[PDB]
């Protein structure tokens, strides 16, 4: 929840890896362009 | 939860990598580009 | 949580890498530009 | 948590490498640019 | 847990590298730009 007051350019450029707990499987791809742009995977 | 007061560029460019406990799998490409980007992975 | 007051610049360019406890596998690329950008990956 | 008073630039550049516990493998890429960005690995 | 109080700079540019305990494997590229950068790893 956002509560707070004042804050500016709160997390602004964050960015949080994978997380998993438990017994998960996850194959797969996110890209996100905000702007020529390659984002490429070739497995 | 965003509960603070008077914080500026709170964690303003903070990066978490992969976080696993457990038994998990993970196969994957993850990127973001803010602005040529080439953000590759040629396994 | 941010339950925090008065600070300033609080973790703004931390970096947290591999967390792994358990039996878990990884394979991935994970990249943020915030800003020519080449991050690449050619294994 | 984020539960204190007082503090500038609380680790403002902290970087943690790896942490592994456990039976783990990983294999992957982490690269933040925050701004000519040339982060390249070419096993 | 940040539990403090008075810290001025705490842990500012602080450094953790690789930690391993048990039967890990681990090989990869962790790289953070925070500013021309060249970080390479071309094994």
């Amino acid at each position: 929840s956002n509560q707070g007051n004042n804050q500016q350019n709160y997390q602004q450029y964050r960015q949080n890896g994978n997380q998993q707990q438990g017994n998960n499987r996850y194959q797969g791809y996110q890209a996100y362009n905000a702007q020529n742009n390659l984002q490429g995977y070739q497995a």
